[PDB]
């Protein structure tokens, strides 16, 4: 039982780096493009994988020339794909990100294809022997919660000492995802939706949405270059500064960056204090490179 | 395979992988939006022009720069789907294919683009000098870089001065971009294409303006071609008379992405045929504004 497991989105990354954003109805030519695999379970294990963590990965992929791609990637890292739930309607997602090189910031258009998402019955397949902690990518709520519950019953039935740790990505400002919260070891909720429930920092976020998460759990919010806090069961409130590195080129999968080095520490058996830290310093770190190579 | 001698017309020129999404309102710097769809393109004017070729029913080939990768996967099946020739290829071990992104604005319109970058190097002189020519009956040349270029047409000028006139290869060119080096290649070819966009940077206001204004430029004997969008499109020989062409409106225009493009191609195929300038001319604009009522190239016949 050592191997971590991320599910939700793998998309391929269509990258330019230009030098300034363009103004609408213009035209510019980029730096550099290149192609990642991306989505942001997909960008955890590669964090997972760099920092020496077995891990494998599950979401739906499309059989074509793309997720050949996708997949040859997820080899190279040593990510476990096996649990994919490979389709036969839909194409794999992708996007087209434009990433400021003055600045590392980074624009997203995304190509949600219609791919049905993973599904409990996909899951209950699966053997949760292998695993020591599960993180889900909160995107189909009401068949995740189901996933979830799966997972507290596995656990009703084991010794401490055996006990699959959990975490949940709440990301999107979107209703149908907010059940997650009530669910996990650990939460991770973004700077979007706080801010879409009216929080103005990472300290009111988790005042305001700590009642929301069942008991025991500790609440995450990072923010960008202002770091990332926590808030668990005693009340303390947690902080960390950033690490921004001199020269911000690239923040694409930061936050990935970030939840993968929390997750990866408080597996290892850190302090919440202590994963705070080695998130941010890792999220930094990553934020002075193009792409996630030598965060490590 | 095997190529029978002198059955082939040649494009020289970019091919580029085009991403293009299509989106409610323009992104802000550092958002994540859903895109109403998103479509993956060949494009390039070389590229654009050997499809409209091989459904006009021409053999046709096709030589730009790519990489070994992914994108160019893409780009040669899209080539092969179109029936092109890929065989003249010149792959290269340093660079990027190109791709480009486009953002189209649903409720305005707009296109905002980002080029492909500069990374790959363009076909070269010597690059050409390894290509054996007796497959090609024309070769088109899309001015990009120009003195290496120039180097190609003198290359096929040396060929043709020991041909046959019936085994000649018959040489065009496209000045597409106003940058003062493309202006050189004016100088080669038989026929010569300069693009409204063009004449527009060097202060002509209609086609005849640009033909009698530049006509000064090409070789002798060779005929200069300019269209120009709804008023179809003009030519001028040696002769000195001024051939013009009516467009050819479509019942509702749909998609003018690379009409300039099918009508060269049209033009291209009508003369290698052995029709007149004048009925390459009406050719040409019959395709293209058949093309301006269609997405794509399917079904411009
Ligand atoms: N400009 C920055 N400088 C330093 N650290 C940063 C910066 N931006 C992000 N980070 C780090 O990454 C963490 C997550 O930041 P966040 O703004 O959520 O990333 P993100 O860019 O949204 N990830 P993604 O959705 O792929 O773009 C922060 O808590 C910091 O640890
Ligand atoms: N709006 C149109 N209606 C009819 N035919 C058109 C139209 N636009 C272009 N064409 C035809 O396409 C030929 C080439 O036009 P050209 O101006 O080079 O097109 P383009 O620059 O590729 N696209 P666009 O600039 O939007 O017209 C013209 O000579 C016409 O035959
Ligand atoms: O939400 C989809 C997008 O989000 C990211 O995972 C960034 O975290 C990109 O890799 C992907 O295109």
């Amino acid at each position: 039982g050592s191997q971590i497991l991320c599910v939700g989105l793998v998309v391929l990354d269509v990258i330019s780096l230009v030098d300034k954003y363009p103004k609408e109805d213009s035209e510019i030519r980029c730096l550099s493009q290149r192609w990642q695999r991306g989505g942001n379970a997909s960008n955890s294990c590669t964090v997972l994988s760099l920092l020496g963590a077995p891990c494998a990965f599950m979401g739906s992929m499309a059989p074509g020339h793309v997720a050949d791609f996708l997949v040859a990637d997820f080899r190279r890292r040593g990510v476990d794909v096996s649990q994919v739930a490979w389709q036969s309607k839909g194409d794999t997602p992708s996007s087209c990100c434009i990433i400021n090189n003055s600045n590392g910031n980074r624009t997203i258009v995304l190509h949600d294809t219609s791919l049905p998402d993973v599904s409990a019955t996909d899951f209950e397949k699966v053997d949760l022997t292998q695993f020591k902690w599960i993180h889900i990518e909160g995107r189909n709520a009401s068949e995740q919660v189901k996933m979830l519950q799966r997972i507290d019953a596995h656990n009703t039935r084991q010794p401490p000492e055996q006990k699959i740790r959990v975490s949940v990505e709440v990301e999107k400002p979107r209703e149908e995802l907010f059940q997650l919260f009530g669910y996990g070891d650990v939460v991770f909720v973004s700077k979007d939706v706080a801010k879409h429930l009216g929080f103005q920092s990472a300290e009111e976020a988790l005042r305001g949405l700590y009642g929301r998460v069942r008991k025991g759990a500790v609440l995450v919010c990072a923010w960008a270059e202002e770091g990332a806090d926590a808030l668990g069961p005693d009340g303390k409130l947690l902080h960390s500064d950033a690490f921004p590195p001199p020269r911000v080129v690239d923040t694409l999968g930061a936050g990935d960056t970030f939840n993968a080095s929390v997750i990866f520490s408080l597996s290892q058996g850190r302090s919440v204090q202590e994963a705070l830290r080695f998130g941010c310093q890792v999220a930094g770190k990553k934020c002075g490179l193009q792409g996630f190579d030598g965060i490590v």
